[PDB]
């Protein structure tokens, strides 16, 4: 009865115009996006007209702020529903995220994942088309503490921010390793410095047999190990809104940002897999992931796709003309630097960071087809971002040529193999997931 | 010489985008509306950008507030002249109705029935087209007391609000029933509590042989009965403006909102029939009614049509994302509710309110043709609103298929039979009124 | 250890300057007020600079709006903490009450009973002095429905308004009287007009053996009677904030507005007595009442005073220069009226309303002395408002002369006798309550 198509993509880090070049492979990507009912991307940049102040985001790679005109490039490329919860949305602070919401609403762009308070950041956004409706929810597990939005109290307003998916890590250690840690705690005098916190709260906050030292949670175990788990509040709250969106839309897509690695950099964190299964358990039709700036595996769970990371769909970090003073300070310089010179010195003249490795310049655009909520097709379109090209040309997306698309499709198939996912391959380098329906 | 077509419709309770789906029956409804000279609907929702505060409208079913973008859906569907006097226009208070007027005027949408003062709410609006002009007046007989607009004094401004059609109800009781009422008044001690109101005003305000007790008017009569009558001020004032509009437009349409039932729910209140006859007596070319959220009869009076209720042309109450705190309090909940969950619990999981009954999901769009003020045709187009479909899909209008349109046309013919109205029926399920001209 | 004095007063209906005349008895009243630690009055007028729109408050006697300069007269007279919850605070709507809050905060005047949302209207205000602190809470049981403030929801803001003390009245009727009421319901056809409300909600909303007809609650009883009861929500919420204020101030005063009469006009409603006992049960040090524009009895409950009504401390209703158009319409006139002529015709040229009766022009200012929360003194100062004087001079307060103060003190003693209250009388006409401490 109802038949809807959804295009998915990863980090859209756009800082320049001319996003879609005159290359036929780039114009064919825009044609692909425009031809779908909904095209989702993750706005990994703060569009700005001047509102806000730069926050110190050194671990995030610096501030990512661009002229608000890049929003026109995003929409003209074909993207129609934006996810905004990520580790850069708060780069201009609470005033910046309020400026972003204003810019998006003035341009008529549906967005989710940020809000004036926590509920607004958690809400889904409903995009209505003549053929049906899509609900988008957006959250992130990577962000500086405090950047999460807050709901109001009877006496104070909330706080603008992002929709959080918090998680805790626990270090499993043997009983002998545990005794050495507490010995180090006592002998270094650190336990003595918690003496008054014991008197104020009534008990040692390091004694939970659990243990909290150096801002890290330790637990006695049979063998050493490492475990992660979602925050129960965030998991239940996000799941709650997913069930709400299922009643009011044909399709529910959950967009999650997560840099956190598993046992190996290409595997997702264990908490992210639990989160993705829960979202589909609550009624989501797809889970699209991003963060690590490279591709990760694709899992089919209860006949619904989980894309743990679609990498970057646009990557123009080194082309931003907005570098904060704290970011400049990370590069020792004998003279004041211009933005382009700053990034050249930051990457060691191109010998480190994202430039030398091909994984940061391959992408994937899935196009899913649903019929009455059932997944009937999941096409895979590999995207090339121009590895090895000059800094001013790399980062713009185009449909990969046959040879490169096959390499990307092989990578995705290999990353998806632990989940039992199979891929059919076309002659042009595109492919599609093998479905059970 | 002059030949004009007017499409009429009922309550437009729009809260979502994609009002006209990709269904050919829905696209053919937009084609029908766009093809007329004037398409009138009743804006039964407050479009908002944030101005105002929710009023407690529990008897009205709750607050009905939507993103102001729904105005674009109304105009793109084909509606061109809006009536705004109804029991929801004041859902965001005087500031909300001032915000609505701003939104409508910024989008170039003609409207009537609300204003900054009582005269502005009473005025007609003149919609001019190359083929002629239509004057629309809009009033409502259902609203919370005080919501009516007010005119200024020499010392104070007026009050923003709606154009009212007030009415009083009188309970006819036998003389023995009357004596019991006054006995109950005296013996319960209620008459004692009016002792000082007697001293301040000079007489008992319950002694009018009329009688006013429990905020109700009682009158001695031969047999028990029930009578209603329009407020003389509102009837003369509205009639006054109708005569004004007749001098300045080719066509004068009066739009009246009224939930009030007659002896049976499908019959209009006796005052509404007197009002409708008066409007045509003063020179109106048509009277379009709405309120009860279902269809009522059609009457031809002095060769002019009276549509006592065209039901809902759009019905998306359960899809609103704006639920006030007082509205939430009507549903006892062990945890905070989302809007969709709140409406599911309010309707008893769909077992009560408007969902179980088909009458709330059938509609009618008449298209009238006038030639020099004379009615020469009155086509009837039954509209389906999707009974039994999921909550996120029902409420959007489309031209009913042959089988359903014939059922709707039978209902209208039956509801119109007490007025002597006859209908010709086409092969597709549409029809037209039998005219005397 | 701590010793604090509190002056109390009733309705302050000020609309003109020169509140304290050059009469030594008036200057001695200001000296009395200025000499206390806290002087409480009820602001029974909307101070305005132009913000808002007049609401239709016919049952309240019309709109009561004045130049905001009257706030300077209130403070210069000696009043220092204002209560604002009453049936006139909303005379200019939600915008007017927001304008009042702005005016009060710009002048540094502590106030309670109105707010931007329901919680702000319920909160106490803390007035701090070098000798200690007083917490004031303000609520009203007389107001037009909907004027109560509202708290926000996750999706909509609250509503500015007043702190409500709602209550329900039940008419006790015999079983035979009950059967006549339902017979009148069925035979008049009124029960037939609820036919669809039965289909929508699932049951007749008039069948609760209780019964709800004509917007009135009826109950079968042994004998006819009349009972009132506080709204459980308002009683528990107000009591909740009283317990909060007790922790943060030396003294807690609850100011309640109530026109509702008991079995006789001088007795308070039964619900008001239950409310007053509860407030002191929760930790309030005094309950000051007002509304009826005349004096009522004084009760000592658990060694804490309850003043059910202190009448008017200022009464200049007929001197307002702001008469709304709806208020003008209550007087049939052959020519447009000026404010003074309008009030002369409204009172029948002075032969009715408040002018002919002395009870509306006598007042009382109690001055309470507390020592560590214990009431050690309660002086009574009768106030004269100028009965029989010209309209432009009556309504301004002054300490009553010996002869008139003794008459007022006799009235208070008589009104307080049913509660077992005794009064000592001084030679000047003032007095004090007989305390058990
Ligand atoms: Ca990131
Ligand atoms: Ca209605
Ligand atoms: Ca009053």
């Amino acid at each position: 009865m109802t038949r809807l198509t959804v295009a998915l993509s990863g980090d859209c880090m756009v800082t320049r115009g001319g996003l879609i070049t005159s290359d036929p492979a780039a114009e064919r990507l825009r044609d692909l996006l425009r031809g779908t009912d909904f095209a989702v991307t993750n706005l990994e940049v703060v569009p700005s007209d001047g509102r806000g102040h730069p926050v110190h985001n050194a671990v995030g790679g610096g501030c990512l702020i661009a002229d608000s005109a890049v929003l026109d490039e995003v929409t003209a490329a074909g993207f129609s529903v934006l996810g905004c919860a990520n580790n850069h949305a708060m780069d201009l602070g609470t005033e910046g995220v309020l400026g972003t919401m204003d810019l998006l609403r003035a341009r008529g762009i549906p967005y989710a994942g940020i809000g004036a308070d926590l509920t607004g950041a958690r809400r889904p956004v409903y995009a209505d088309r003549p053929g049906g409706s899509l609900a988008l929810l957006s959250c992130t597990a990577t962000f500086l503490p405090g950047q999460e939005a807050a709901d109001p109290s009877p006496e104070l307003p909330g706080r603008p921010g992002l929709n959080p998916l918090r998680h805790t890590a626990t270090m499993q250690v043997t009983a002998d390793q545990m005794d050495v840690l507490r010995t180090i705690d006592a002998e270094t005098g650190l336990r003595a410095r918690r003496a008054e916190a014991r008197a104020l709260l009534g008990v040692d906050p390091a004694l939970l047999d659990r243990l909290a030292l150096f801002g890290t949670r330790f637990r006695t175990a049979d063998a050493p190990g490492f475990t992660t788990e979602c925050d129960p509040r965030d998991l239940d709250e996000i799941a709650r809104w997913v069930g709400e969106a299922r009643l009011r839309a044909d399709l529910v897509v959950v967009s999650v940002h997560s840099h956190e690695p598993g046992p190996t950099p290409e595997t997702p964190g264990e908490f992210l897999r639990v989160f993705a299964h829960r979202m589909i358990d609550e009624g989501a039709h797809a889970v699209v992931g991003h963060g690590p700036n490279f591709l990760r595996g694709v899992e089919l769970y209860r006949n619904k796709p989980i894309f743990y990371s679609l990498g970057n769909i646009v990557s123009q970090i080194e082309l931003t003309d907005r570098v904060s003073a704290e970011d400049y300070a990370k590069v020792t310089a004998e003279r004041p630097l211009t933005p382009g010179r700053y990034y050249d010195r930051l990457s060691g003249h191109g010998t480190r960071l994202f430039a030398p490795h091909r994984r940061y310049w391959q992408s994937l655009v899935p196009v899913l087809t649903f019929e009455d909520g059932t997944l009937t097709a999941a096409r895979l379109h590999p995207v090339d971002l121009g590895f090895g090209r000059p800094v001013h040309r790399r980062g713009r997306p185009r449909l990969a040529d046959r040879a490169e698309a096959e390499k990307t499709l092989t990578d995705v198939a290999q990353l998806s193999q632990p989940y039992g996912t199979a891929i059919e391959v076309m002659d042009d380098g595109t492919g599609e997931l093998a479905l059970d329906v």
